[PDB]
């Protein structure tokens, strides 16, 4: 389903976090760079651990 009752699951990568635009298109922003993107970035952007990598 939607699972339009919880945002909780998992499903982006920390600092992601998932909004709707005007359009209905959802879209993914980090909160850490500051990017909106309107594209999945689980692609190849897989997280090794989460520590203090630089």
């Amino acid at each position: 389903g939607s699972a339009k009752r919880k945002r909780v699951a998992g499903d982006l990568p920390y600092g992601w976090e998932q909004e709707t635009d005007e359009n209905g298109q959802v879209f993914f922003v980090d909160h850490i760079n500051k990017r909106t993107t309107y594209l999945d970035p689980r692609l190849a952007f897989t997280v090794d651990d989460n520590p203090t990598k630089p």
